[PDB]
Order: structure tokens, then C-alpha cells, then sequence
């Protein structure tokens, strides 16, 4: 109809309720489920769907051998009905590639897929299910993007890309697209020293992105975008409640403008909702591996370098595998506020479970409740032994 | 369009004709059919669909081992086209959880799923395929609901929940929802001493629910709701034709306001159509197990404590497995009256058939005819030996 | 929109072109294809679909054992996209039963399914996907119907039923339905001595049905219905070109008002287009079994007792299995005339191919061309050996 | 809505970006994917889909044995969602046959399938999913057509057919259809000596077709059609950059009006975009087999007999199998020009990979970019060993 505008603020997050779970690995032990990784969720005005990067093979298929690898010519961004598994028969290919983002602007959807060899990748921006724009690698070193939904305001949908080293300074760019065309792009500015895989959400005409500093930071870089002025800033979550993985133990004081040190060249896509006292941080429980997942209410985390948790909710037990996590919201729901939501990627197989030769995942996702709901843990649920 | 109003009375029930049957277990012996239990049927203005609680695995899948269990993080309310089986590829997830209800109000559908550990469950009410409201457990003991469709009148859709013991007094509540929001809730009142899994239908602006007294009653508790005044009453079916299972042999006089004794802490979801002389009771044939199923016309069963059958129809032979049963009607059909319908859950596997390690079911459903039709029996039809 | 009216005459049939073929048995050797029999084709204003009676199991499934049987509680009328196979995932159940008919009246579709034990069957007439009317067996001996599409004119859709013996006089009735309700029914009249499985088509406000005399006739009975006056007549195709199976060798003179003798208590559903010189008869090539299939132009077959072929077209080689055949037309196509079409059921398995324990079929269908097209033969195509 | 008119010229082709890839053979190793060959892509105003000629069996199915053969009664033109594989459950049959073409005219789609024995084939032209016209073989020797999309202008959709020898002069005809009816047909004229499998596209009210001279030419014949005057011309691509396969090594001067000699009675469907300096030729890398694939910018190839490459892009490595290739464009995209696209058929199995008994393929397709994008190679990706 008309382009959606971020006119609402976030609903008060007093807890998280179960939103969607596909049990993909369990079901896929005996049905035609595609092998995936890098999933996310994204809504259209009339439906919300699960998204991910297929490996172009089923889990039980012999081609599942080797799917620990990240970039091949057999991957594609696919979407499928909420809480169903990604099957060969119900998955819709949005575009071909090994890194992606997607978002609906209120009128139609924009999907971006990057493909190519490491030194010659290119992104192709689809709008209304047609290719409209292409961008060639500018640093010749794995052009890559969000791996979760972008956000739009009045037709403008900003997207964060990075090209260059994963263990040194790289060239991050913020592109402002409208109808799949480039209106403008900026180089990254601010104090964030390295940016990868931004998780974004919007409220009151502002887009907040919690990304990852693969190079040096265990605290997360944050990019705030003004989609009207098409400008942005960057910093790190000041809080001592560190949210990357692997990471060192929590200090009593964090860092606002520098990566918090202790772990180099590694990390996991993550997210946060930064809204004053209504601030919630997600993170793996383990400081060493992609194990467990919890939400922690850390009032003023973004700006308070001594902020610590005041409430929390366990999502995945530390004795269960987690993975990537990101933000999304149904901007077309009823009500006066936007209900914060997120998904957690539950990785199964390699490298942690090497008795099988594949790597895949299932999805669990939650949204906020103004109620103080009881908690449950939500594991993948599959028995690897069955796949042997 | 406009909210549906229960303006019609029931059609005269002179017999039952076959409405739907999915043969899920038979077909699933060699195709991707999800393992389920707790099924029901529910109509939208333009389509009627089968519903159930998936176990997040196929019947042939190795994860089918253990599906006798009731509540896990891998269950979800799913719906699928009438008389098709619940397959991985055609099932639509309505919400995540292990106890549910759902109903269309004429404009859109409301679906409710409860999930959680036994002492910390919560219900989340979806409306128009979006989460709108959440309710936390109030008794910290398996918050649970209908397991069949709710009914709406002018936007108001009452739902019966129970939280607390299954073998002693519990806290039953009647919530009146409108557009997924809570308008009001009452504690249970009347003479029903224990309420679980209500089967409801509506006619002439009144909603009748035939539930189950798990604690002490072999006769069924009945809740009648006025969706305008948003008030209700409760009693038991007075008839000596006892309809729970297990149950003692039929007496010559029943009980109107107390559970009829003889069997404690057990029962099965069931239903009835209470409409004066046009009253029909469904029940298992066996007084000991979920075996067989028959419909008995028992004029004035609700209020006459000596009422006995005047006509009947066998649905499932006593040499075949049955299970849960419930009511639903197509409130959007043509004609001057609402045609009473019901489904019977045909449980296969554990605990009765333990040579297999799973528990699932298929669905058979009937609706009334003003004709006096010949009867057939409708068994699940699968041979367990094939699954060995 | 508006009820369709049979305002056109038939197009000139100079040959037959390929319309649809699903290769169900071939494909089903390694995919989830339902076991069926008694198929047909039927059009809606916007789509034409394949129809059949499922056996409630896949061909490869273990429950396929025993599917030679005709009536069980696991059968249902299903429809699926033209030329696709009937799979568990794409088949839509129209109704439950073991004998059926279906037709669109221009506004919506009416589907009829009969179910029950031999002495207590009943038909339930669905209209707009809802049950509207029920008819109880009147002769208590396998109430049965067309097994191919019915035809409508201005809302009136006549259907031919038979109840009673298959080897002696029975009670055949012609019901005239409108919106699923019974407007009127007549007993069979005319000279046809036994009627079963009528294949009908309509043109210029007249409905012609070529049925089968299971009891005594090797020539086919024909019922002509006036859907406005709601009256009909009956006779036999006068032609010496005999079209039932099994049958005796063709004589030089046929019979107009009595079954042509030689074979008792057996036959196969078949059809014809009776339109003066534009008359075409379908039949198996074999006079002994359901083997082969050919179309023969026999000018004035209905009324000329010495009519012999003037042109012909082989559809299935005598070294290939055939089965039932029936008529249908796309009454909603463009143009000035109705294009005659038909389907042939290609039966595989029992009883002819007993190395397998199942019985199923695939569908081949043709429509007429005003051109004189070259012919090909169209066999099922599956290798039974593969199923062993 | 209204018939589409070719009002735009081609966009400048500076490189090719990835458009679609289904990874059919990989995925089909463990899912219900139909065996195919002769694929193409074609757009409707609201969606673009993959097309191909099914073999009426899955790859893993036992009936896959023998699918190297070209024409059987079990083939059909099917279409399925872009970048999905052709599965038994998502494939839509357009028509029955072993040679086809299809195109949308802006209002609805026309699909043509030819079937029959070698000496008695016939084409049936479907429009709006209904059969409208039939054409009988005129040379009684494998009537055959494009094997890729046709193109329409103001309702007129020309199609090129050939009937007669594949190794000597044959009878090629250009039919001009409108709403599935024949407006006119011409015999081939011009200097092309043999025509088979034309790949066409349209721009500025002109339709260009790059076909194949199976008999003598290693350079490609080109037919240019005026869909208004319903007239055409024919010649060969003058360029020394030879594009058929097998073929002799490139000379320094090509031929404009005669087949370039060196290889007889063989070839592969291919294509080109002939637009002055904006001219790009596709071809296998190998001069001996259907191996590899590259795009070469050869300014003025059509008219310059000494034109050589000025830029290029590798699509498939010479160490990977290719096959047929053809043109298509989304005539309903936004913008001021038509974006050239093409697909390459990636053949797997027989005859090159004879350890398996089947022959199938997957699809890779690209469209042009005005950017100078980095290149990647796009192989089928399946390991034949897995199928053993
Ligand atoms: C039914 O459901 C309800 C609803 O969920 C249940 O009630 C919930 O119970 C939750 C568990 O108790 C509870 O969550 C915790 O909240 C704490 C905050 O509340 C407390 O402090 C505030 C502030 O003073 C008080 O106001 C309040 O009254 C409470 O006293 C959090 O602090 C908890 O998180 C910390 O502990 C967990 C382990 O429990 C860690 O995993 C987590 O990471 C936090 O601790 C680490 O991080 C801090 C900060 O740096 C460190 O200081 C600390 O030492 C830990 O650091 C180590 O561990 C991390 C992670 O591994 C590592 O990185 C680091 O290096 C160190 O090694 C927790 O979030 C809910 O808030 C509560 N909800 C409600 C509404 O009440 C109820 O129990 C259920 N009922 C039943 C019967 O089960
Ligand atoms: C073709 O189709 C038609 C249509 O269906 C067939 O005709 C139908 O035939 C049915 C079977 O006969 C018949 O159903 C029965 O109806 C009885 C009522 O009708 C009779 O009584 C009335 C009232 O006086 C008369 O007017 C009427 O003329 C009849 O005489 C019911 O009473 C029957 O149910 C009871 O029996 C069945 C076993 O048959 C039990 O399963 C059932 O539970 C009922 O009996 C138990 O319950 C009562 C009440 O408490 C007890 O008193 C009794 O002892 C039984 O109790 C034991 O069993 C229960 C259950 O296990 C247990 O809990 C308890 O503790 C005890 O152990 C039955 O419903 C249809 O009405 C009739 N329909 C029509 C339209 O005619 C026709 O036959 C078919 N044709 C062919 C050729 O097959
Ligand atoms: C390319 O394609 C074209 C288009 O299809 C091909 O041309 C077609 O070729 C067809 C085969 O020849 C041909 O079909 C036949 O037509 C005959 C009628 O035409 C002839 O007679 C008329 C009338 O005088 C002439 O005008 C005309 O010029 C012809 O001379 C039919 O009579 C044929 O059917 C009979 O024969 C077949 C076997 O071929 C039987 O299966 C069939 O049942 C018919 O014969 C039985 O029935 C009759 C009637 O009772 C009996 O008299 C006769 O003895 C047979 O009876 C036995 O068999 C039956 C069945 O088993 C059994 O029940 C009974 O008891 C007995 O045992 C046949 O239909 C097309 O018309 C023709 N089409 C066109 C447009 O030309 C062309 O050849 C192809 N090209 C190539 C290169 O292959
Ligand atoms: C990142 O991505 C970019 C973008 O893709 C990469 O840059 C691209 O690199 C491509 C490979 O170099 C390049 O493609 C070539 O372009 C040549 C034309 O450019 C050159 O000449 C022009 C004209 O003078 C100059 O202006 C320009 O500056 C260049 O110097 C083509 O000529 C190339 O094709 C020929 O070579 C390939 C093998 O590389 C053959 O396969 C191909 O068929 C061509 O050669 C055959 O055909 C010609 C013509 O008849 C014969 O003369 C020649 O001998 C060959 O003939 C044999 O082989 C054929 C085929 O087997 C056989 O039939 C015959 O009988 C003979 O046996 C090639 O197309 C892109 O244009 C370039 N793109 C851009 C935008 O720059 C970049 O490298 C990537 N980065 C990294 C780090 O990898
Ligand atoms: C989001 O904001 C823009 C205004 O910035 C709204 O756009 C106006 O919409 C009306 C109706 O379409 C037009 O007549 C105005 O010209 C539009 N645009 C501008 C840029 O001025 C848009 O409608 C808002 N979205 C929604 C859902 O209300
Ligand atoms: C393509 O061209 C034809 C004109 O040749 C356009 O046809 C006219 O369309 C209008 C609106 O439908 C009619 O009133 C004219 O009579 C049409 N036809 C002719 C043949 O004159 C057609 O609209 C054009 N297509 C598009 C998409 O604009
Ligand atoms: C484009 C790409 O390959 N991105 C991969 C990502 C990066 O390799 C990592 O961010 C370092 O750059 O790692 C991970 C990862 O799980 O750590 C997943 C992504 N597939
Ligand atoms: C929420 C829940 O677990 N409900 C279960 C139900 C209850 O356990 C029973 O009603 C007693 O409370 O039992 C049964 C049952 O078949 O007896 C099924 C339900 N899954
Ligand atoms: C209702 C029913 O069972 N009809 C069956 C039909 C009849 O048995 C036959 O017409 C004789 O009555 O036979 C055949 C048959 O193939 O001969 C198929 C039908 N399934
Ligand atoms: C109608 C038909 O069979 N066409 C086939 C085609 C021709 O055989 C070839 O063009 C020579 O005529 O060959 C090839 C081929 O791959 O060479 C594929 C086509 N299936
Ligand atoms: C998987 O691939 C590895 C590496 O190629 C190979 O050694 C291994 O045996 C394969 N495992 C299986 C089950 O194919
Ligand atoms: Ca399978
Ligand atoms: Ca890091
Ligand atoms: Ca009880
Ligand atoms: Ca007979
Ligand atoms: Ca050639």
C-alpha cells in the first residue's frame, strides 16, 4: 500500500514468549529438509516467514557431507512458512548466494544475496522478486552482509556490508536503498573498529544495529542509523555484560568506544534491544563456545559502562547447542508499540558434533511480553545418534 | 466481514453421515506424516480444516520413539486441509505448545497454545496469525485448555482453562476474549467439581461445553456460557448413560450436580449435543479402555436423571481403538440451522500397542443428517505389524 | 458467476489429440503417490483437474497390499492438478466413500460420495465444499453411481444412481440436484434393462449418458436427459460395433432396445459421443479383457443397427492394459462448440499382474481436434518388475 | 491486462550476474525430483519460472533407467518456481509431449507441445491453459520446435518449427499465433540452410532468434522476425567466433550466408544477443563436447565476418558439463530497457557419465548487469559416485 514508517516505540519487555520453532533437524531425520545455516525471520504486511541459507542438499542426502563450509555455488537464500521446516517442497528461493539480508518496505520486499569467489564477490539486490541493482566487491575479500533482516522507513532500507579482512581493519559501508536502487552509501564512521553481521530493528524513525567485531571486540559494536538524513553513528555497548562468543569473563566495567579485549579473530552474530531501562541483551551462556542462550535485562547497557543485569530469561540450556541470533519485529501488527522479537540458530553437526559429516541447524524464536512469564528452555531436540 | 453471531438452533439429528477421515497412520507408514495426538476440526468462513498437536517428528522417523509423552518443546498446534493427513509439507503451524484451542470469529481466527514446564507454563493467544496476549500460569500446575475448537459470538470467544491438580480441586477459569484481548475472566462456578478439556458448540446465542471431571466423575460436567452477559453455569449430565472412560457400568439413575463415582483420577475428552429431545451423547463402547465409539440419542440427558437411549449409531467397533472426541460445526454453512458435527481421535501405538515405540492417531469425523442413514464403522485401518 | 447453460453443440471430431497423462504408476515407484482406481476428469470455470477414488495408502506403502478390493472405509474421492500424479501432498479430498461423481454448475461444484456396508450404504451430496444432502440406500444392495463427472444446465445437475443386483434387474434412479438439494428424482424408464456407471456430456440443452448393462448387455445402454423438463429416455446403442468388455465378436446387426447377448454379469465403464455422423465410440481392443483402447467413428451408431466404422484412432495398444473410460468437456472454454474429451483408466497390478499385491492405475486423456492428426499409443509405462 | 509490446531496447551488457540455479541433481539424490532435459526459463507478468521436459520418473526411481532417450509417451512440459528443483510435488504440467515452447503475451500464456511417433507427430497449442489449436506433421519426420520461450508483441507470438531431416534440407516454418490461433505461417526464407531449436528474444518491435544448423553449420543461423508485418529474414552470425558444438577451431574470418564447415550432423541449442557493439555470444568452451560455458562480447558479430572478442565471462568451467542454453527476458520488469538473460542446461549422466543409467540436468541462469562484476563458475555440483 504505502511505505511503512517506524512511528512506534518498543513495547515494554517484561519477558519473552515462544513465537516460532521449526524442529528442522528432528523432522529432517526422515523427510526432505534442506541443510541450512545463517537463518533469520522477517515479516511482510500479511505474513511472517523463516529465512536461511540453504546448502543445496537435504540433511539425509549424501551431498550433506561437507556442509560445514560457508560459501559454495550451491547455496541460496530461501524462505518458508513460519515454524515449518525448510523442505525441498515448501522453500522459496529469494536469490542465489552465501550471505544475505531481506526486508519488506511496506509495499514489497527487497532481498540481497552475495555470491562469488573470495576475491571477486558481488551483491545483487532484488526488489519485488526481480533483480534491480548489482554491487561489485570493493575490497576483494569476501563481500558480506547482515545475515538477518534489514529495516525500512518511508521506502529507505539501509543495509550494512563489509568487505576486507576479518582479523584487521576492513571496509564497512552503509547503503541506503529505495526500491532496490542505491540512493546513497557512506563509509562506516564512529568508534566501532570492526563490523560484521548486523542485527537491526527500528523504532521512532531510528534504526539500531547490534553487530559483531570479529577482530578484537567481545563487547558488541552498535550502529544507529537515521534513515531520513541517511546518516549514522557507531560505538560499542558500554556494559560489562559481554555478549560476543568466545569472550573473556565479565568485568565490572566495560568499554564504550573500543573493543573489549581478550579474544581475537572470532565471534558470533548476535543482537540487542537498546531502549534505556527497557534494554535486553542476548548471549550464549558459555564464554567459550556456541552453547546455551539467555536474555538479560541490562538497563542502559549502551551508555552505562557499569550496567549489570536486573532480570533475565534462559532460552537454551548451556548443555544445548546455540549459534547465531538476530532481531526482527512485525512492523505490521496491531497496537501502539513494536513488539521486540529475535531468533536463535540451533547448530547441529560439525564442528561440535563430528560423528556426522554435515552441519545444519533448526530455529527457535521469541518475542516480548509485557507479562512476567514463566520460562522454559528450547533445544534443537534431535538425537545425533539417529543420524549415524 | 462481520463477526458471526449464533443465530440458529441445531438441525434435528436423526443420524450421522461421514464428513472427514484422513487415514493418517495407514498413509504415514510410507510417507512424511507427522506424529500427532489431541486433534480436532475447526472451520473458517471459507474452509474447514483438521487440527492437532504435532510431536515434531514423522511416524517412520527415529524421533517417533517416545511420543507417548504429552508435553515437550517439540510440539505445536498445526492445521491441514480437511481429510488430508498431517504431513511435513502440508501442515501449517498455528502456534507452539502442548495444549491448545482455536476458533474463527467470522472476521479472523484466534489460536491459543500453552507451553512451559509443569510449574511455569503460559498461554499465548494469537489473533489474525499474530501474538496478541499472554497469560501466565496461576496455579503452577500444568495450565491446560480445551484441545478442541472454542466458539465465538459477536466477537466474543470464551475459552475454558484449568490450572492445578488433575486428581483434586483445581482452578478453572473462563476467559472471554475479543480480538485476542481479554475482556473478562471468571472462576468456575456451579456444581461441576473438576473441569478439563471442554468440547463446545453454540446455538441461539448460548455456548454449551461438555468437559471431563478427571478427578471423580464418570458422568460429564457441562458448562453453559452466555457470551453476551459473559457469565456461565455448570452442572453434570444427569443421565445414567455414563460417558467418560474408564467408567463403571450404567446405573438406572445418574447424578445432576455431583460426579458419578466409581472411577477416580482418569478420563477422556468427550462431548455431547444437549438440545432437549434432540440430545445425542458420544462415548467409547468399552467401560475400561479407549476402545470403540458410539452415538446415543438420550432425550433430555442434561436434565433427566433416568434418561436412557432411544436410538443410536456405532461409529467405531469395540474391537478398534478410539480416543478423544469433540464438537465443532460449520457456522458459515447455508441453511436455517447449525449441523452438529464431531470428530473421534483414533489412537494407535502406545500404550495399547507397545510393539511400536510411538503413539499417534488418525481422525474420523461425522456431522448429522435429518435422514435415518445406514451405519458403517470407521476404524483407523493401519496394520501395526507393518511398522515392525 | 451465473449458472452455465449447455448452449453449444459438439465440435466436429476428426481425430483426438493428447490432453493429459499423469504417469502415476511410473512416478509412484519412487515417490508418495496414492493408490487409486475409478478416475475421471472434471473442469471448473478456471481449471480442469484429475479425479479418482484413493485407497488411503501409497503404492510403495505396505498397505497397498489388498487394494484390488472395491469398498473399504479408507477410500475417498480426491482431485489433483491436471496431469500431475495423485500424491499424498497434492491431493484434495472432495468426500469420503467408494463410489462418486462430481461436476461444476458454473457457480460452484457438487461432489457426491457413497459409503457404507453393502446393505446400508448412503450418498452424501456436497455443494461448495459443504455437506448439504444425504440419501439412504433404497434397495440395500451397493448403492452406486457414475464414477465420472455429472453435467449441469442452469443449476440443474442430473445424476444416475443404481441400487440392487448387478446380475439381475435393479433400481436405477435419476436425481435432479440444484445447489446440492433434490429437486426431483425419477425411476429409470425406457428400454435399458440394467444401468451402471454412466458417462455423460451435454450439448444444446440435452445430457447424453452412455452407461453399462452389467447383467446382459454387450452393447451400451444410453440415457438422454432433458435437464429443464427433468425427464429422460433410455435405449441401447443400436450399432453392431459392440463396446462393452468382455463381449462377443461384432455381428453385422446390433440391438436398439435389448441388451446384445453373449456375455453376462460383467462389463466395464465406457462412453461415447452420439451426434449423428459426428459419432465416436470408445472401446477396449480385446473382446476378452481390459486390454487396449481405440476410438471408432460410427456414423449414427445410436439409431442405425447396421452402422460400422468409417474412421478410427488407436489410443492404447492391445498389448497394454486399459480399464474404465469416461467423458468430460471443458464447458468454460472459448469458441463456438464444446470439444469432446475422454479419459482411459490404465489399470496396473491385480488381477492381471499378480506378482504385485496391489491394484492401481494411471490416467491418459484426449480431446477432439477438427484436424486429422497422426496417432500415437499411450501406455501406462511402468515396469512391474521394478516393484518386485 | 493489455498485450505486451516490445517497446524497449536492450540494457547495456557489461557483465552477467547470477539469476537462478536449482541444484536439481544434488538435491534429487535424496528427494522426489523428476528427471528432465531441455529446460528453459520464461516469465509471466507476476512471476518467472523454470521449465523443462520431464521424463515421467524421479532420478532415484528405477524408471530413470533409459532416460537418455528423447521422445517417449512419458514426457511432458512442466514448469516450477524459480530456482526450486522440478519435484513431483511442485511441478505443473503445461502439456504432454517431447518438444515444446511457451511464452506469455501479457494477458495469458501460450504453451506448445509436440508428441507422436517420428512419422506422425503433431503439435497442440494451449492458450490460457486450454487446448486451442492442433497442427499435424507436414514432413512426417520428427516435427520439433524451439525448446525455449517464444516471444510476443501485441498479441502476436511467432514460433519456429522444423519437420524433416536433421542431416539434410528440412521444412522449417514460422507460425504467427495470436490467442493460440494461427494468423499466418511462412516457409523459412533467407540464407540459413538448416534450422533447429531457436532461442529468441525481442526488443524494439523486432524478434531475434539464434538457432542451430544441425546439418552443416558450426556458426549459428539467425532469424529476425517482424511480428507486425509477420515477415522474417535469415542469415548466419558472420563472426569467426564459432558458437555451435562440436565445432572446428575458430578461423579469422567467418561466414555470413552459408554454414561454416568442419562438422556435420550435430550441434547444440545455443543463443546470442545481437545488438551492435552490445553483442554477446554464449558457447561451450570445448570444441568437442558439451563441456564448459562462456559468454563473449563480440561487437557486431552478426554482420562483421572478422569480429573477435573484446571482453568475456566464464560461466561453467571446461572441467564441468554443460548442455543446451537459451534466451529469455523479464518483459514485465521496471526500468527503461530489457535486461538480457539466459540459462545453461547442466547435463549429468548419459552419455558422458555412464556409470549411472539415467540422463538428467540442473539449471543455472544469468541476466546482464550494467556493472563490471567479478565472475564465478557455476557447476551442477552433484557427485555421480553417490548415485552408484
Ligand atoms: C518460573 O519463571 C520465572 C520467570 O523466568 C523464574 O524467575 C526468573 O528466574 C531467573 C533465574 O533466577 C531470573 O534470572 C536471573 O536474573 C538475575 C537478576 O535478578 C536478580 O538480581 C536483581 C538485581 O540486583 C534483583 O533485583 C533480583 O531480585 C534478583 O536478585 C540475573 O543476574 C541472572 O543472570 C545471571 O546469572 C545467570 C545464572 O543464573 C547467568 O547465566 C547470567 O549470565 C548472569 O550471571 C552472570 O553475569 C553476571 C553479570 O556480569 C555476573 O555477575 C555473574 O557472576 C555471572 O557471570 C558468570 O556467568 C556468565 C554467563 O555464563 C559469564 O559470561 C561470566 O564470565 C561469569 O562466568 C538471571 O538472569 C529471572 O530474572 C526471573 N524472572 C522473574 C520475572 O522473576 C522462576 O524462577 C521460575 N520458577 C521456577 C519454580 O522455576
Ligand atoms: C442399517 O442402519 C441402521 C441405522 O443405523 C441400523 O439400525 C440401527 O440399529 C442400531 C443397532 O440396533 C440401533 O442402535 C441401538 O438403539 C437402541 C435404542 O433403540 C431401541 O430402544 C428404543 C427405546 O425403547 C426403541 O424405541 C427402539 O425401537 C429400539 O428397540 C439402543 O438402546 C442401543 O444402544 C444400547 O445397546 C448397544 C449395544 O447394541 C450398546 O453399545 C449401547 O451402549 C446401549 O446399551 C448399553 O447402554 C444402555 C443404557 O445404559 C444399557 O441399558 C444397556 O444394557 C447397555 O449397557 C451396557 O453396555 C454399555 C456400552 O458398552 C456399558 O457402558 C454399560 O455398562 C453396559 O455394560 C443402540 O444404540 C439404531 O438406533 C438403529 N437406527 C435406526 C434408525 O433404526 C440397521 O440395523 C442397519 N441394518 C442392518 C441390516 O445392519
Ligand atoms: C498416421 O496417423 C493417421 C491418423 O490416425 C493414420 O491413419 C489412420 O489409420 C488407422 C488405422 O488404419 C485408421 O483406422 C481404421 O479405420 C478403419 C475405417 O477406415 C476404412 O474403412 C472406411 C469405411 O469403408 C474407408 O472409408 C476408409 O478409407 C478405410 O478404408 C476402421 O475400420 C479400423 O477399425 C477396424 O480395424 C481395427 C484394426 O485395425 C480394429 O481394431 C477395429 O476394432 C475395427 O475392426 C473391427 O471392428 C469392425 C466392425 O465390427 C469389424 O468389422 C472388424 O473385423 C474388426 O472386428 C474384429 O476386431 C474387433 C476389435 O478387436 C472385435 O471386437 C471384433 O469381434 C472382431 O474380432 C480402424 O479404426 C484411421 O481411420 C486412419 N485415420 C485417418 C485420418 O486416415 C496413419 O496410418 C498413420 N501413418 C502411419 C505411417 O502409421
Ligand atoms: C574478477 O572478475 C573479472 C570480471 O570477470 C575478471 O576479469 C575478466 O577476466 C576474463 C578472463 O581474462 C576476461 O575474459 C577474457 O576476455 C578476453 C578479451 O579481453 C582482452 O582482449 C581485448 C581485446 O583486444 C582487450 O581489450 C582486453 O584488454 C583484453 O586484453 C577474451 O579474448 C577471452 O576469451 C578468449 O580466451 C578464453 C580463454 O581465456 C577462451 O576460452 C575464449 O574462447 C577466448 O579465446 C578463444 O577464442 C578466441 C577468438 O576466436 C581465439 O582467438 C583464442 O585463441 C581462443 O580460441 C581457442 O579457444 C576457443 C574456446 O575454447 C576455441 O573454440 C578455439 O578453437 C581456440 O582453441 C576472455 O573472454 C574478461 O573480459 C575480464 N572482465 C573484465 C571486466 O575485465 C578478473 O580477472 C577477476 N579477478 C581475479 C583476481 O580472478
Ligand atoms: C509514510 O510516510 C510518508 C510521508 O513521508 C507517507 O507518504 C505520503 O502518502 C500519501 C498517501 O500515499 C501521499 O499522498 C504523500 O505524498 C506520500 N508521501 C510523501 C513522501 O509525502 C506514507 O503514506 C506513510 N506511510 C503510511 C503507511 O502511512
Ligand atoms: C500494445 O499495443 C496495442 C496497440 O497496438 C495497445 O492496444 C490498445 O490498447 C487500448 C487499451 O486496451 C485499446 O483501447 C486499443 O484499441 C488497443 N489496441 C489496438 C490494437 O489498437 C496495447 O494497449 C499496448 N499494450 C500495452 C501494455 O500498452
Ligand atoms: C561470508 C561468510 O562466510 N560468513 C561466515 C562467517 C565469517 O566467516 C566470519 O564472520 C568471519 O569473517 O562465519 C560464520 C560463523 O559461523 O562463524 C558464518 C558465516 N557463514
Ligand atoms: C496438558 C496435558 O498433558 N494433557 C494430557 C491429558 C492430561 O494429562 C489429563 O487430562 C490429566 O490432567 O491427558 C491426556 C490423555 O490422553 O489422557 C492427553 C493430554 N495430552
Ligand atoms: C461400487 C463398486 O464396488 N463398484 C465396482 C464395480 C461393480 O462391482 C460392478 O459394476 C458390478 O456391480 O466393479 C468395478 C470393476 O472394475 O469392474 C469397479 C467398481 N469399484
Ligand atoms: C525432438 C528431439 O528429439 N530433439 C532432440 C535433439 C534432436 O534429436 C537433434 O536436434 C537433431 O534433430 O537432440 C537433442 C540433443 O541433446 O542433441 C535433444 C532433443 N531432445
Ligand atoms: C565425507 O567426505 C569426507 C572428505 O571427503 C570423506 O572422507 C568421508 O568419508 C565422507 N563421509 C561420508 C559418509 O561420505
Ligand atoms: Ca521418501
Ligand atoms: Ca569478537
Ligand atoms: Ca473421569
Ligand atoms: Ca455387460
Ligand atoms: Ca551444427
Amino acid at each position: 500500500r504505502d511505505f511503512n514508517n517506524l512511528t512506534k516505540g518498543l513495547c515494554t519487555i517484561n519477558s519473552w514468549h515462544i513465537y516460532g520453532k521449526d524442529n528442522a533437524v528432528r523432522i529432517g531425520e526422515d523427510s526432505d529438509v534442506l541443510v541450512t545455516r545463517e537463518p533469520y525471520v522477517s515479516c511482510d504486511p500479511d505474513e511472517c516467514r523463516f529465512y536461511a541459507l540453504s546448502q543445496g542438499t537435504t540433511i539425509r542426502g549424501k551431498h550433506s557431507n561437507g556442509t560445514i563450509h560457508d560459501r559454495s555455488q550451491y547455496r541460496a537464500l530461501i524462505s518458508w512458512p513460519l515454524s515449518s521446516p525448510p523442505t525441498v517442497y515448501n522453500s522459496r528461493v529469494e536469490c542465489i548466494g552465501w550471505s544475505s539480508t531481506s526486508c519488506h518496505d511496506g509495499k514489497t520486499r527487497m532481498s540481497i544475496c552475495i555470491s562469488g569467489p573470495n576475491n571477486n564477490a558481488s551483491a545483487v539486490i532484488w526488489y519485488n522478486r526481480r533483480p534491480v541493482t548489482e554491487i561489485n566487491t570493493w575490497a576483494r575479500n569476501i563481500l558480506r552482509t547482515q545475515e538477518s533482516e534489514c529495516v525500512c522507513h518511508n521506502g529507505v532500507c539501509p543495509v550494512v556490508f563489509t568487505d576486507g579482512s576479518a582479523t584487521g581493519p576492513a571496509e564497512t559501508r552503509i547503503y541506503y536503498f529505495k526500491e532496490g536502487k542505491i540512493l546513497k552509501w557512506e563509509p562506516l564512521a564512529g568508534t566501532a573498529k570492526h563490523i560484521e553481521e548486523c542485527s537491526c530493528y527500528g523504532e521512532r524513525a531510528e534504526i539500531t544495529c547490534t553487530c559483531k567485531d570479529n577482530w578484537q571486540g567481545s563487547n558488541r559494536p552498535v550502529i544507529r542509523i537515521d534513515p531520513v538524513a541517511m546518516t549514522h553513528t557507531s560505538q560499542y555497548i558500554c556494559s560489562p555484560v559481554l555478549t560476543d562468543n568466545p569472550r573473556p569473563n565479565d568485568p565490572t566495567v566495560g568499554k564504550c568506544n573500543d573493543p573489549y579485549p581478550g579474544n581475537n579473530n572470532n565471534g558470533v552474530k548476535g543482537f540487542s534491544y537498546l531502549d534505556g531501562v527497557n534494554t535486553w541483551l542476548g548471549r550464549t551462556i558459555s564464554i567459550a563456545s556456541r552453547s546455551g542462550y539467555e536474555m538479560l535485562k541490562v538497563p542502559n547497557a549502551l551508555t552505562d559502562d557499569k550496567s549489570k543485569p536486573t532480570q533475565g530469561q534462559t532460552i537454551v540450556l548451556n548443555t544445548d547447542w546455540s549459534g547465531y541470533s538476530g532481531s526482527f519485529m512485525d512492523y505490521w501488527a496491531e497496537g501502539e508499540c513494536y513488539r521486540a522479537c529475535f531468533y536463535v540458530e540451533l547448530i547441529r553437526g560439525r564442528p561440535k558434533e563430528d560423528k556426522v559429516w554435515w552441519t545444519s541447524n533448526s530455529i527457535v524464536s521469541m518475542c516480548s511480553s509485557t507479562e512476567f512469564l514463566g520460562q522454559w528452555d528450547w533445544p534443537d531436540g534431535a538425537k545425533i545418534e539417529y543420524f549415524l
